[PDB]
């Protein structure tokens, strides 16, 4: 298992613009369009994104090469991060994982402020931080979803995954 594997399976692929869980259009593997009420501002976005007309709707290897894009991104921007770049080279191969999926799912700035959580992984207390982060808008929204990353840290195995 790597972090695409476990994107791919906590987000899902649609190829034709979405509303996602908080009703935001969306297309792909979770890739957000904009935050906007407008289809037509999601269509335009959309094109923008891939570079051609879309008319809402992307091939598989569009959706792949943005996925892609956003994992890249994810990355670079917890490395870019002063509060997130220390927790992330204190920890496992498994665990950077799962804060790349928090970060993906809800951006560097909402993850930066789980000043408490971040506290806890890096000192490697991982069930306080695992009871830390389940107090959170994040876990009570996609409570599936927030158990498998949960497990994830609480572990450091793919345990929560290799049932999906």
């Amino acid at each position: 298992m790597n972090i695409f594997e476990m994107l791919r399976i906590d987000e899902g692929l649609r190829l034709k613009i979405y509303k996602d869980t908080e009703g935001y259009y969306t297309i792909g593997i979770g890739h957000l369009l904009t935050k906007s009420p407008s289809l037509n501002a999601a269509k335009s976005e959309l094109d923008k994104a891939i570079g051609r007309n879309c008319n809402g709707v992307i091939t598989k290897d569009e959706a792949e090469k943005l996925f892609n894009q956003d994992v890249d991104a994810a990355v670079r921007g917890i490395l870019r991060n002063a509060k997130l770049k220390p927790v992330y080279d204190s920890l496992d191969a498994v665990r950077r994982c799962a804060l790349i999926n928090m970060v993906f799912q809800m951006g560097e700035t909402g993850v930066a402020g789980f000043t408490n959580s971040l506290r806890m992984l890096q000192q490697k207390r991982w069930d306080e931080a695992a009871a830390n982060l389940a107090k959170s808008r994040w876990y009570n929204q996609t409570p599936n979803r927030a158990k498998r990353v949960i497990t994830t840290f609480r572990t450091g195995t793919w345990d929560a995954y290799k049932n999906l």
